[PDB]
């Protein structure tokens, strides 16, 4: 169903995370998602042929 | 078969006429037909797309 599509990407998770006891809250990572928006184009080319005869 | 039409309408009749002993040749009454002539006249009006792709 082509439509302009949109790609995504995640970055890598790049915090230090929690050691021991520590629970998660106390370094939550942070989930970054980037985008794009790739619209279509239209494009073509025809030939036209001779009389059938030829 | 629709061909240019023709209706007619039988106009009433007015005028004297004839009084006592007079004869009827004296006022003669005209029998009037009247018609109308109606012709039929072609119109239309169209769309175009755009390529299947849009």
């Amino acid at each position: 169903s082509q439509q302009p599509f949109r790609p995504r990407i995640k970055a890598q998770l790049s915090g230090s995370g929690v050691s021991g006891n520590t629970d998660f809250e106390a370094n939550y990572d942070n989930l970054e998602i980037l985008s794009q928006t790739i619209y279509p184009d239209a494009f073509g080319n025809s030939l036209r042929s001779k009389i059938k005869a030829y």
